[PDB]
């Protein structure tokens, strides 16, 4: 699927009718994926990987820092599905940010493996492209890319994901570890910054 | 507060987007509100009503059978606050049901058990306003310290009495709405998100 | 299956290593089942139950007041494995309590699940078990999250816990209506006895 | 003194049967029982994320996770703390990731999170660069510590649980890259240990 579709007339929510730490109160605008919906449509995610990746070893990779969390709970429903059926495939882990890619195993660990990028975003789709050429110098035997969000844009390759959350309006957003200039990360909910916050963290 | 506002003209989601029970497949028609939304909007709840009732020991009082998931969630969420915040308030429990012949209370307590405490009714959705007008004339009776009452849903309705509870997760249309405990014809319980119902459900599922 | 067996002489846990509500500090002696461990027991049973009774349609019965924590967990375990899984129920449910309130009158020729917060004389299940019988159920089985060995004038089919004859609160299970409110099973302290002694 | 001192697991800790939880199939024959279950260690975290909050709520937390096995400590910890955050009063949060086989952290209070704690030395050499960005504060949070007369002596601020010096797997802890995607702690088999050496 494109993923769930969020209209670029979508309201969100106000942050009012949700539990918010108190020093981003003035720092954004709404609500625009509740962490729970976040929750519900990865654990649909999950099934999905299952379904098209259960019958090999997985090596999922995450890519740091934005993906973080999207990464960890999608894995731990990964495991909710492995430990309650017949079949399972084990899973090892990975992490890399990028830049070049830094940090990680050496790449010759995903040779000939079955491979599960983990984003946060997709925009442009040029970080994407650029990952996809790097993993496949290491002759992984297959390669999916998951990622929570696809921005609608002008801007877009034309590159599209194996599994997608959701697909946006281009707004910036941040939460569930998605950041501006490094804070946000720390908030369960996606949501809109707004104009003030934009400056009040602007480096 | 009205809570969240769900509009008139609200699609819900294509349940193809999310984990469905496979026995309720084609019997919904759409997701209305994901169990997700559900539970971060129940998390703020508990806030609000620790900040109107946290200063007494609350009674929380479940409207069964459709209420039991909210509330299950809703003092889950009210202990998690009670655990972690230097001084907190003990709360005990009870559940009764109001049948229909005329309305009247069954089980439950000896309702004297309420007097001088802070009375959280709690339930799966107002809609006329007559089962909890009826429920809290009785409940008055018991001289509770207060009586509030939090209701996952509040339908949109011109059939409204006029009652508004307290705390409010989701206005909601005039549309009807299973799952989260809420059923229809005892169905639909066992499904962990608010949805509507298919042509197919309703007609596989009426008495 | 006896279930996960809780020796007679486990120390369980200092309250000062988990989270616990103020109110209950002093009343309150050890942790003796933390929560995070029902659920990781609650969820195997799930999957124990659904191997046994899934699928035909299965009516569950809660046993109020202190079953209904297990028995929200318990469904909830049991509803996961219906969206993600290769089996189905559906599920309808009841509520009873004995003082027999509720009930809707249901049960004939269903598979009926009762769930119960504690097996202890055994007395309240007997009593489960020739209601439910009377209306001629396609089968019972009785989960209990607790059971204790203590001398017992049938035998459940699903246990979470089997613990020492000790008095236990938390996790919906009551000392006077107090303590349903914890989230933990605890052993309750002298001064936590006497201040809520009715 | 240690802020958090932790769960103290006994040399005779038995463990659980596998048989009464949920274990992934892979790994059926590889363990042999359950050590610590996923769940205490939910609990455990839970009040660990308000200790850390007692003692380092006061400024700018920097959360530094000390991968690979660090991560799911992590992750829950930092649930934990976020939700103490918007339930109360709140410190905004950044969080940093390093691996070992950073002027995020300058005036900051730093809290470096461990999977585990054995001789120490990783923990001394890591404290060892951190201190170099001058933080405010360093505190160290480790989910296990292993009992070990190997100990340098290095004890963490915030400890999950104490354990003796038996080896285990699971809650992201792996055993030459395996057993990661396991919710439980566990001892692995004979037949597991020499399966992954
Ligand atoms: O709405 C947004 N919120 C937060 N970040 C956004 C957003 N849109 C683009 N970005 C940047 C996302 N990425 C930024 C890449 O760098 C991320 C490093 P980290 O912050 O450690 O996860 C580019 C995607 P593409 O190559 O497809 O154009
Ligand atoms: O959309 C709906 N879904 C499910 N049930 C609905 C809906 N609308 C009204 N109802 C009936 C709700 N109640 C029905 C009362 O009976 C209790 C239902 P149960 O929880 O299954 O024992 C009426 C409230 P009011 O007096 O404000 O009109
Ligand atoms: O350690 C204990 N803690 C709390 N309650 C305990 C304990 N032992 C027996 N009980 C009484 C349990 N009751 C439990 C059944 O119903 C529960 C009543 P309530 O939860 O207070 O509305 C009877 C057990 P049985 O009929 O097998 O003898
Ligand atoms: O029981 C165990 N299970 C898993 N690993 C264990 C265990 N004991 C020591 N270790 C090695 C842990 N660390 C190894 C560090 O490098 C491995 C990090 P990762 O990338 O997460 O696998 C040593 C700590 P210290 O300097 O205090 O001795
Ligand atoms: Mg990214
Ligand atoms: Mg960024
Ligand atoms: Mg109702
Ligand atoms: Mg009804
Ligand atoms: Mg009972
Ligand atoms: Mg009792
Ligand atoms: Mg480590
Ligand atoms: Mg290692």
């Amino acid at each position: 699927s494109p993923g769930v579709v969020i209209s670029d007339d979508e309201p969100g929510y106000d942050l009012d009718l949700f539990c918010i730490p108190n020093h981003y109160a003035e720092d954004l605008e709404r609500v625009f994926i509740p962490h729970g919906l976040i929750m519900d449509r990865t654990e649909r995610l999950a099934r999905d990987v299952m379904k098209e990746m259960g019958g090999h070893h997985i090596v999922a990779l995450c890519v740091l820092k934005g993906g973080y969390k999207f990464f960890a709970d999608l894995l731990d429903y990964i495991k909710a599905l492995n430990r309650n059926s017949d079949r399972s495939i084990p899973m090892t882990v990975d992490f890399i940010r990028l830049k070049k890619v830094i940090g990680g195993d050496d790449l010759s660990t995903l040779t000939g493996k079955n491979v599960l990028i983990v984003e946060d975003i997709i925009d442009t789709g040029k970080t994407m492209q650029t990952l996809l050429s790097l993993v496949r110098q290491y002759n992984p035997k297959m390669v999916k890319v998951a990622s929570l969000l696809v921005k609608r844009t002008p801007r877009s390759v034309g590159y599209k994901p194996d599994f997608v959350g959701f697909e946006i309006p281009d707004k910036f957003v941040v939460g569930y570890a998605l950041d501006y200039n490094e804070y946000f990360r720390d908030l369960n909910h996606v949501c809109v910054i707004s104009e003030t916050g934009k400056a009040k963290y602007k480096a």
